[PDB]
């Protein structure tokens, strides 16, 4: 028991910032629209802090800090960024290379940092918050600030049935993007209005009423185009899942049960790549991206319309049944303990080897991909197969539905669903195969593609591909209620808020992973 | 690191001693003429509830009830149902009824129990252990035939109640074997489905011999001794390794390779999964891993040993992931929750288990087996043999090293495997297998499967592709491993036939 779970829409108070009424199917919801105009709110936002802490330099460190090191700056204030490193850190270097030294300040050990600083922002890895928080809430200083970019530390916390300390401010600026994208697109706002990443917030504990203010200050720093409101909890559960679903993991195992049918069927090795990543990557997360999933439908032939009912009438279920397992494997905290775990595992203990994350891309069709992106030409958007694009919107509408029953804002389901999908990830993949991807993101979201994309090619290949080979009747209802969904309309309404410029992924990025340049 | 010796005190049964590689362990034989010793085995017990009538349930009563019985003892094996159950007038088939008081309610059964097995399902045993407890009468005694109930209450920081013994007796093997060699073992000597054993709580100080008689009583040839924290770890974790989920996984990795280099579809079946469970099963059942590398060819052994050092760590990795998934309380979380999946909630659909065996590559398997002679056991593939026993191995050294004991071990990684799944699918394939297994067995065999086919896929066998030099001191690890000489010791505690039907 029982059925039914209805959307909780969070309201919160700014006494800085112009909150935003947002309409998305009927569902009240509230944001922030940022802007370069509004720095000058930072000051007024960011009282009561001396010093901002940027404790690590992986993906999101590099970004953020450099995006509040700017803005500030633009705002002219007495506040200073300061980087905290492990001594004899690899990625130091880095650091000054971007700027942040010693002699200026801006740059010292993780622990003189966490003391000496009003907000404190953990971008380290996600199982070395939940292996070290002890040892992070000792170093705080009393009545601050700390600012997360995942709930996977409550999540953590939860699972061993404590919570944050009560002396400090707990509050959560979330990126909806891959941290080279959080810097690539500011950048190209630097000249134009807008372009950013648009990011959720979340207020944990508030100490003193300085909360909100301060995580949308932080929120408007880094450039996002909208900000939106939820919780730790809620952002965990749909972050961990996300990355597990289509984000990473269920598009990848989509794309390798697909390659694989095509070829089996007499289709040559290019074209099916092309039938799958290339058109996935293109086309599919361009019309998406800017009308969404019905028009993808509408400008297929007579004879595609029906290619995409077969393919969505058979895959919808298989797609849910993993994402419905997945979620609730986050929501019950067991895959936030998987991640941990596999994390302490990239060490030699007790006796076993050490196992680091391997190559994902070294298989059959990803060699296929070197050779099709070799010789393709610039600007290419790859041709329109009508049974992926079926197989690849069903299972975002699968995703969708997930979400949707468990009690998420539309906000955050067409972000973690559709817009981070199309907007920034997909890109990558297109750029240069799925690796390039994948391991852009955050080791959880690594760990997380690795483990559940096997799940989705299996499913597929077991029950959707079967269904459409018996040849049974294709779901009436199915087809009827994508066509009518809520969230098409809904996702129109989000595109408004879309930054209008399209993110440029070249071939040898710089501002990507420091070892995928 | 860590070794478990594990000892117990009997006082009726006669406890012999092994050596496994230089460990001791403590065996107790089973056999029909010791079933006089039961009366006193179930010293304090007036009667037995057997909770459940779905795979074990029915054997195991039918098990109790032929053997005391031979024992001429008062004890009444009364079956307890839900008040809606549908498997009522199928035990009253079987001679379960109210009139002699040998079939009840669910509640009123564990009430008057002396001794009570919960051989319901897993996922009931996780949603009603409350109830349970309440019912059980102090200093009784509550018999598992898993450990799946103690991980979940571990899981959430709890235990079983203070006043309860809990014992555990376990099968190697399913319920429908373990009535069919029961009812062999009348007629030839040896027959049965070994067990494992393990003591929980014991109040007073009769569970070490209760749980004894109770494992005699099935006609188990022998029990073994081990922990309940050790059974479920090690238990839920085999069948998402080498005895359901990797082997599927490796299987459908290789028939894909195989099929890629040009390979005939029929010919890499044969190459793969008729292989694997048929002869080489056969031949690690009968002389050990060794064998299957002493006899093959010379250039076989090179294409061995390039599958073996390949394939290892890769099989580790998962097989490491695995392991800590189960011990940590998550796995056995995913098995509840996905039990409740199979349900309507939340405005959400159904989701049961669906077919695994309607892919390209089972469909082949049916062509194959259709015209496949009776007798035969399938060509032995050296490289295919090299991906099995790297398997094989990793799965050793993985228990191993988390503190599993050897007699454990090999049952979980090597005998039941080659004698008692393996035939299964070489008798129809993987579903024939995998889907007559416990619910929590299928939903891991289904879960892991295709973690193996991607590490092998992407790691296992790029490595291969690679011609890198092979890993010589892996190599010299397998053929060294004392382990080869503990498995020739435990092929001896075997029961005396097949389960190979
Ligand atoms: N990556 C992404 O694109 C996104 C990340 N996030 C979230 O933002 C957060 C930041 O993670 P991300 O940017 O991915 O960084 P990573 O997860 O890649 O972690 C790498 C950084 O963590 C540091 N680190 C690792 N172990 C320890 C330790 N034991 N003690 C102190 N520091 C340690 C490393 O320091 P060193 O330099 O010394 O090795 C390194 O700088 C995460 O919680 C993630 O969930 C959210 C959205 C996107
Ligand atoms: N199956 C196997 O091969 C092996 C199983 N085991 C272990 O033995 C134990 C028994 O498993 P198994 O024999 O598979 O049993 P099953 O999984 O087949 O369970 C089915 C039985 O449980 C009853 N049941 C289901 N839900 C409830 C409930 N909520 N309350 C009370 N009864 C319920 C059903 O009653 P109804 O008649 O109303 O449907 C049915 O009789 C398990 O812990 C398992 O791990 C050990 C070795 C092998
Ligand atoms: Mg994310
Ligand atoms: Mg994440
Ligand atoms: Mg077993």
């Amino acid at each position: 028991p029982a059925v039914g779970a209805a959307m909780p829409s969070l309201d919160f108070d700014t006494s800085v910032f112009n909150k935003e009424k947002v309409s998305l199917a009927g569902h009240e919801e509230y944001i922030v629209r940022g802007g370069r105009n509004l720095f000058p709110l930072l000051p007024e936002a960011f009282k009561g802090i001396k010093q901002i802490g940027v404790i690590g330099w992986g993906s999101q460190g590099p970004a953020q800090a450099q995006n509040l090191r700017d803005s500030l700056a633009e705002a002219k204030s007495d506040i200073v960024v300061k980087i905290g490193l492990r001594k004899g850190s690899k990625s130091f270097d880095e650091a000054r290379a971007a700027g942040f030294t010693e002699e200026s300040g801006t740059l010292g050990d993780i622990w003189e940092t966490v003391s000496g600083s009003d907000l404190v922002l953990l971008l380290i890895s996600d199982a070395a918050q939940a292996d070290n928080y002890e040892k992070i809430f000792s170093h705080m200083k009393p009545n601050s600030i700390l600012g997360l970019s995942h709930g996977f530390l409550l999540g953590h916390l939860q699972s061993a049935g404590l919570d944050f300390p009560k002396n400090i401010s707990v509050i959560a600026v979330c990126p909806k993007g891959m941290g080279p994208s959080v810097r690539r697109l500011y950048v190209q706002g630097k000249e134009i209005n807008g372009a950013g990443i648009n990011s959720s917030f979340a207020v944990h504990q508030d100490v003193d009423g300085r909360a909100t203010d301060v995580a949308l200050g932080w929120s408007v720093a880094l450039g996002s185009p909208f900000t939106f409101a939820t919780t730790l909890e809620q952002e965990y559960k749909s972050d961990i899942f996300g990355e597990r679903g289509i984000l990473l993991g269920a598009v990848h195992g989509i794309v390798e049960a697909l390659f694989r049918r095509y070829t089996e069927q007499g289709m040559d090795e290019e074209m099916a790549y092309k039938n799958t990543v290339e058109g996935i990557t293109g086309i599919i997360s361009k019309t998406i991206s800017k009308k969404g999933m019905l028009e993808v439908y509408n400008s297929l032939t007579e004879e595609g319309k029906k290619e995409f009912n077969k393919a969505y009438s058979a895959s919808f279920y298989p797609c849910m049944d993993i994402l419905y397992e997945c979620y609730e494997d986050v929501a019950s905290g067991s895959e936030i303990r998987s991640v941990v775990l596999a994390g302490r595992r990239f060490y030699e203990k007790e006796g076993l080897p050490a196992f680091p994350m391997g190559n994902i891309d070294q298989t059959r069709m990803w060699k296929v991909g070197e050779k099709v992106r070799s010789t393709r030409p610039e600007n290419d958007l790859g041709p329109l197969h009508p049974f992926t694009a079926g197989v690849y919107v069903a299972l975002m509408m699968a995703q969708i539905e997930v979400l949707r029953k468990k009690g998420h804002s539309y906000s955050e389901i067409i972000n973690e669903s559709v817009i981070e999908s199309v907007d920034s990830l997909n890109p990558f993949m297109h750029a240069r195969g799925v690796a390039f991807m994948v391991d852009n993101c955050s080791t959880t979201a690594r760990l997380g593609s690795r483990k559940w994309a096997p799940r989705f090619d299996y499913i597929l290949t077991q029950q959707a591909f079967v269904t459409v080979d018996k040849d049974a009747p294709i779901n009436q209802d199915l087809i009827s209620n994508f066509m009518s969904d809520p969230v098409h309309g809904a996702i129109e309404v989000c595109a408004e808020l879309r930054p209008t410029v399209d993110i440029s992924v070249p071939a040898n990025a710089d501002f990507v992973r420091p070892e995928l340049r």
